[PDB]
């Protein structure tokens, strides 16, 4: 195959605002790492397709694992790059709780605005 491709690692925690973004991020979202995990996703993560995203978290809340395509991203700046969710969600061993949010990011379009 051959391909660098964008992909940074990602976790978010129950309700699934942002626990963790890998350092990739700066350059793709424009964001810093520190600056996602300990906010609430659902406000940048995507604008008409959040609801695609509710209906994955709606479906990952309860399934273990979750897949989705192309929906726009909300870059720092109010931009949207176009990217897909390889989701699972990682529950406590010992508790059986969502532990957290197990999310890769494959970033397809780049900034798009507008």
């Amino acid at each position: 195959g051959a391909m660098d491709s964008k992909t940074f690692l990602s976790r978010h925690s129950m309700d699934m605002k942002f626990t963790y973004c890998d350092d990739r991020i700066t350059e793709l979202i424009g964001y810093h790492p520190e600056e996602l995990l300990g906010r609430s996703a659902y406000e940048f993560y995507h604008a008409l397709d959040s609801e695609n995203m509710t209906k994955s978290h709606q479906n990952l809340c309860t399934k273990g694992q979750v897949v989705s395509g192309q929906y726009r991203m909300l870059a720092k700046h109010g931009g949207y790059v176009w990217l897909e969710t390889q989701g699972t969600v990682i529950y406590n061993p010992r508790n059986l709780q969502p532990q957290c949010i197990m999310c890769v990011n494959y970033v397809l379009s780049e900034i798009e605005k507008n």
